[PDB]
């Protein structure tokens, strides 16, 4: 049983770590798939984001971090995944996640989207929010893996 | 080896509910469709009727076990050695209640993980409540129900 | 030639409801304000009282016909040769229920099209429920009701 | 000099409610925790029980006065010379009802300003309703309640 | 009775066709009005979008496709329309549609906004979503008129 | 008792005037704090926005208009404020305001976020909406202070 947790992870946060850890307690192999998402003008390069996530997830034995620029449905097929994992935060993410999952269902009917709910600790953060706080030299230590907080400060210097 | 519970009132089970258990059977080894007595909700069908309707409507699914329960849902999942809790996600108003509910279940049973599945567009606007409402007012609900459930619902409304 | 039905409980009719039918009379040739008995809701006013209050409060509108009905709303719209179904949109929680409702009505009567009108900012936060709640607790609701309806509501609460 | 009222059913008071009054005591000179009888809601605890539980659970707060009231909330705030109306904001479904409610209170008492405080993440998914539901079904609710309230809730459910 | 269905239509989708078809069963003349919307950086030019929509709607006798860069209220007056049609998809579109309709009511009180609900088939697609799927060479045949799908592939080649 | 009403105010609207006026009836001193927000590409410069807001609020004795580019929590501390005021319009603003307030609570626990509700009159406008209407030469007289409407037309000429 193979599941994919896709996202921009720009950068990966403790909310993302929360979700991927719950996915490893539930599925045999989880692929943390980092979308290139160049339309989003990500702060970190795909190679940067893959490196940050690999280091931030190394203590989790059954997580494989991979970058990709493909269509999600094609990449899920090529990875032999039948489960797509997405974290559910708020009502505005939810409605977009539904359009997404229905689109992914259209493109790959046997690829099933499942939504996990993060801990309350991370229920109000996002990559975007942490980055804006860090641009104003605010403390984001609590929201990020050490390697990621270390790298985020270096990139904003 | 992964044991998943899909709990609910199933008053009666609908094609949306069938959609959800069928997707859950494709992900987990054993799925327990747990029918809560929910005496608080004053159900149209008895718990045995709901179990019977749910059993025959899921009978073609090899790894579904239809079971009733009157315990607190977390207390039942613990006793069933279930680690996955299945919930179907319809609209945003379901979402907000599901979130409170899942945080409560996590407090009560941290090792029980709540999982949200998404129904087909076909069933994304029906509920047991609405279907019953339409049938109480002589509206056609055949499209939303298993055949065995449509006959029990028709038979129940004649009297 | 276009026949539109605006159904609801109207328990009692409010200035928000008047806002909606008045905008509907500017778009369609004949508007049927259909008062559902909604015995399920245990209404404060009787169906004849609601019809009477609604008739006089809409009497200045030439193409409004106030009618009661106890059928399923789609069954009534079919028999009235109505092809437009008017619903007033208040807030997002109305929206989610209106969407399920309209998909149900489309299943039951495809040729009946559901249309959503938007009330004035003035009435975008009132409902029959809230107005009644405030008046049961001796609050001023004069601003939200037609004069004839405010007197029936005052008279109904004295006893 | 600023007098603030925090009204509600408090059936029973929870740690979310304590969170809100405690933040309100840090902003306003005197906070009135107003316990509405809400006979409409068929409360689990009597009004005197709710006042007593709320008094001891807030007793460490110097500028909190726990008071019961059966008037319309605006009528009570007027008589208490309160100009700030405290409401706790949980999720989006609370928001939509709070907005209608606050516009109503502004109509009834323009000089009473509604203020929305945000609870801790800890209590952002609990309510009196859900806690009671879990405890009626033999679930652990110790984490969500003041100690004095957990004993009254345990004692109330034994019989 | 004259109604306007305005939008960016970048490009027009089967959801848009759904809504405009329902409007023609309800009103005598419907003007599918394509807003230039240069703030949105549309993928297709206004002339491209007007051509695509004209061809995609030709089988509907009482639809007139027009482009415009005016203020909506002025354009509705100049077209002798008293009805503004908008399709309602999700909760996040809804709140914006309300600010819009109230603004349009302020500018032209007799111009009434009416909201139609698309079929479940199109309740989870958008121009944006289809375009992103097509950028990754995903099948969007089901969501578009043939001429529009044909043109969307050519523009992404 | 010192409260801060922060925002982009690009430009300040009658909804903003509504909220700040309610804050002055409730707190002793209100600081209308204008965030530089260069990520938003504001139409008016920070100096322009501060000038517009000062003039638009001059009749309110206990409002001090200030611009800032700092972290909100640091600026609130430096102004000796313990109250952060935000206006609540719709469900989509609400969820973002929660992530914000929880972030600000993390950074400054004693800085309490409080939400005021504007009048129905301004419950459907935004700086963004007014600006788009003014770009199409639409009447925005009703939504803005005179000095701000006067300046908005000049900037769009
Ligand atoms: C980012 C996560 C994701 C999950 N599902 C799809 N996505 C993306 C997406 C968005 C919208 C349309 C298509 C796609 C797509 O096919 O791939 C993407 C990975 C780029
Ligand atoms: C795109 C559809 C639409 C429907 N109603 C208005 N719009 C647009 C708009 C958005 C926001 C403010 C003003 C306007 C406006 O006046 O015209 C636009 C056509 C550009
Ligand atoms: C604009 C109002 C505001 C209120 N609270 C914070 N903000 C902004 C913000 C957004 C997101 C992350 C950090 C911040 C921040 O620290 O300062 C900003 C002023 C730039
Ligand atoms: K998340
Ligand atoms: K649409
Ligand atoms: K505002």
């Amino acid at each position: 049983k193979r599941a994919i947790y896709p996202g921009t992870f720009d950068p990966i946060t403790n909310g993302h770590i929360d979700i991927v850890t719950r996915a490893t307690q539930m599925f045999d192999h989880v692929i943390l798939a980092i979308a290139a998402s160049p339309s989003k003008k990500p702060m970190f390069t795909l190679e940067e984001r893959v490196a940050l996530a690999q280091q931030a997830t190394a203590h989790l034995g059954n997580v494989e971090v991979v970058g990709f620029s493909d269509l999600m449905a094609n990449f899920a097929r090529n990875q032999h995944a039948t489960v797509l994992i997405r974290g559910l935060r708020a009502v505005a993410d939810f409605e977009y996640e539904m359009q997404l999952a229905h689109m992914n269902r259209h493109l790959m009917p046997e690829l099933e989207s499942v939504f996990l709910m993060p801990s309350k600790e991370w229920s109000f953060i996002s990559s975007s929010l942490v980055k804006e706080v860090a641009r104003h030299q605010g403390d984001v230590t609590h929201f990020l893996p050490e390697n990621v907080h270390q790298a985020l400060m270096a990139k904003l210097a």
